[PDB]
């Protein structure tokens, strides 16, 4: 099977691991390592630190989802989902959340604000050529 | 070979089977298991159901993805895309539009809306370290 | 041995050709082809040219993933992230970039707007049941 090694940073020891919640879900929570309450108002992006450094393993990444309740019941979303975590980045991940509510949205501390993904890549040669005729076409 | 089982609910069972439009695409069509034609302001967001329930196989998982036509034509797109379903999950399959573009967008009876992907996904055992590598690309 | 295969058309023949910024970088760069800069309103979206046709292998994909930079310095984003590049597609694949900040930003020819991840996609054989398995979940 394969490990993730993760690293609590201070603001990130008192929250529990990441977990998945049933025994086939497809990532692991994501959760606000603030310090108070986060008032974000409609329209605008919030830099949210997570306070956990990872070890992803080659052939792997991670991905930063957006969750669904968050989506339907706030208007709440990742702004760059699916947030690319290279195998190699050993710096504090973080989520860019952002309000796409008409309504003012508050994250408290320790609050489950995404999910992230291990899956596999497939990092290909790249060849320049001058391609194979399909149906799709164009 | 991997299958799919799928079971439409009443309001999908006119609807045609998800299907694969050319013989290498990557997902299947979503379409909007609804009566009325459904009307999202700007900045808009509604629930569509789909009539499905998915048997999405162990190891691999669902991705519901904005359709590129209606994001570039009238701005619509998937507010929580990738949209994760779960393996385990057996409830009816809903997508999440947001209009964020600048006019009344209308989505029809049975219209395509989203895209569902079948993809692996990795299970992984947590392990908690109090030191990482140190690597190239660094912080 | 896995080989992606690249076509470029003439306004996309000087921008260097899309790689990994380190050997584990997960997608490869994406540059927006164009003459003039891009007047980028907020709240609108645009139709960007690469340049670029791909030669995806079978059971395999691209994904146009937004770059986390733009996303926080200028708010901008892929509007329909993750982009699906279907394995038979022999057009030119377009980025579609939109403003979700409340800044004007301008696009130079060339820079990076995106990243481009291949990833493995598994194709499934749709048969219609009359009862799912039961599982720990259930109906959410
Ligand atoms: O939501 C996100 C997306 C990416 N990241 C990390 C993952 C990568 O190491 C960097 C991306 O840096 P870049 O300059 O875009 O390649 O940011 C993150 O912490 N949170
Ligand atoms: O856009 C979406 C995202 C998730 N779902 C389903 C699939 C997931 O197993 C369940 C539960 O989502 P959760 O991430 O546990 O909040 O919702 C959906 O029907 N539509
Ligand atoms: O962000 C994107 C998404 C899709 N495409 C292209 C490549 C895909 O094979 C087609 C899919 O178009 P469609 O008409 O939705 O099947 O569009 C693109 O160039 N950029
Ligand atoms: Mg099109
Ligand atoms: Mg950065």
């Amino acid at each position: 099977k394969v490990i993730l090694k993760i690293k609590r940073l201070p603001h990130a020891q008192d929250l529990p691991l990441p977990s998945y919640a049933t025994p086939h879900s497809s990532g692991l929570d994501l959760r606000a390592a603030i310090e108070k309450p986060l008032k974000i108002k409609p329209f605008e992006r919030v830099l949210i630190p997570t306070g956990l450094i990872l070890e992803i393993p080659e052939g792997y990444e991670g991905q930063v989802r957006p969750r669904s309740g968050l989506a339907w019941k706030k208007g709440l979303t990742v702004l760059n989902a699916p947030g690319t975590i290279d195998a190699d980045y050993r710096g504090e991940v973080k989520v860019i959340l952002v309000n796409l509510g008409n309504e003012e949205v508050v994250i408290e501390r320790g609050e489950r604000i995404a999910q992230l993904v291990i899956a596999p890549v497939q990092r290909v040669e790249v060849v320049e050529v001058e391609v194979s005729q399909t149906q799709r076409g164009e």
